[PDB]
């Protein structure tokens, strides 16, 4: 029907071996695959990286190119030096609110989250007109908190929310609910965008993002074939073949063209 | 915690290469794995089914072994001779439940198959003392109809009931409502073990076990790596992982040994 679904690819980053050739020419066959948005690198993260979203962000068209920030100012000055010829740039920026990474990883407190949250996303918004917000660790956050967090990345900016399922142990129960509670709780939750972003430790990755999307999410993130980190990431073609045959259930049109899934896979299989 | 889940697995069944010795292997290699029941083959289709469900019943002492039948007396037969010197036989039925199937492939009406059902159930029951009944193409059929169906087989001795998404597009909302309707409308269900084959045409076979598990199914049926039919099945280690590392969630327990699964898992590959 008329819900439209957006697809956001971390192909280029999940190689965690393509070389620079190699991931230009992913990315446009990502492109030609009707893939939404292209997150293309880490631009901080080393000066390769920066190179390649460069290059990137130089060869795309037709769709929109994106790259990691942390809540540092320098990571969002690189990205945006990093995008500054995507034709429809975007910027990807994060921070964990789980109680374990808050304290051990990050130390620092809830209102400290919070308040850099504010500070980068509306930094952030300054130079990007989109800005994406992950709450990293989402499932495992106290869920009152996540809702905190999220709210606040709305009121700085930010017009896409990024759930993901870091730890990769939800299932769509939980995480259906997680999407109701923020439904409820966030009075913009109609005007953003909201994504998942599934790992598929338990195998449940595909079901997962379904469940997002039966539950308000209009956009999904993952991969083609579902590689990357340790357990694999959310397949986008196996969530846009289950919106495609089962549309008389999630009632949702998306932008891929799927005659050229193979090609994408084959590609990437072959690399 | 408390409630116990059965693992049912078909692997030599979904061979569809194995030769008698290496279905042997697999079967003594399935039992130490702490696999509940074996579906060793269908002993009506051909002499060599017949004498590997034989073999495989003569090598198992420590769990059940199964054969499936069609609603006809002359298979029912033939799988109670294949089984005979099981230590735990039991018999697995099955009859198609859909609009469809009962026009186009079975040419029977609604009440002819609940006729068929009962007969052949208590046919079967005379000889086994567990009978599992399936409802082929259940997901596909008229939800009064299946509750109909699946009465009948109980009312008949049937004491397991298998609930296969014999297409493959199902989620998990929709079984786990499958299930819930079964339980609201089945006085006898909770004396009844109900268990799920999911198939993974979407990616969901997981899930959609496991949504079957939180409403009511106590067995999940499956193949060691998901193997077999066009798309694959239920991927039993990985629905007895997610009971594992989501004890918290799923308050359930297996008899499976969780350490026996690459040995299970290499073999089945290597073959």
């Amino acid at each position: 029907s008329l819900k439209k679904i957006q697809f956001f690819d971390t192909t280029l980053r999940d190689g965690e071996n393509f070389d620079v050739k190699e991931k230009i020419q992913i990315a446009l066959q990502l492109e030609k695959l009707g893939i939404d948005v292209i997150e293309a690198g880490f631009p901080i993260s080393s000066p390769g990286d920066f190179e390649c979203v460069k290059a990137i962000a130089k060869a795309i068209k037709h769709c929109s190119v994106t790259g990691l920030a942390r809540c540092v100012e320098g990571d969002i000055d690189r990205a945006e030096e990093a995008l500054k010829d995507a034709v429809s740039p975007q910027i990807h920026i994060f921070l964990a609110t789980s109680d374990v990474h808050m304290e051990y990883k990050l130390k620092m407190s809830r209102a400290e989250v919070l308040a850099s949250i504010k500070h980068h996303i509306s930094y952030a918004r300054q130079k990007f007109d989109v800005v994406q917000f992950s709450p990293e660790d989402a499932t495992r956050s106290d869920r009152a908190f996540l809702i905190e967090a999220v709210q606040t990345a709305i009121d700085a900016g930010a017009t896409v929310i990024n759930i993901p399922d870091t730890v990769g142990y939800t299932n769509p129960t939980e995480f259906g609910q997680l999407f109701q509670d923020l439904r409820r709780e966030i009075k913009q939750f109609d005007d953003i965008i909201f994504a998942s972003h599934c790992h598929d430790d338990l195998g449940m990755a595909t079901a997962n993002a379904l469940a997002a999307i039966e539950n308000g999410a209009r956009r999904v993130e993952g991969t083609i074939n579902g590689i990357g980190e340790r357990a694999g990431n959310t397949a986008l073609e196996e969530v846009a073949v289950a919106l495609h045959i089962r549309k008389d259930f999630y009632q949702a049109e998306t932008n891929i063209v799927l005659n050229q899934f193979k090609n994408s896979s084959d590609l990437i299989s072959r690399l």
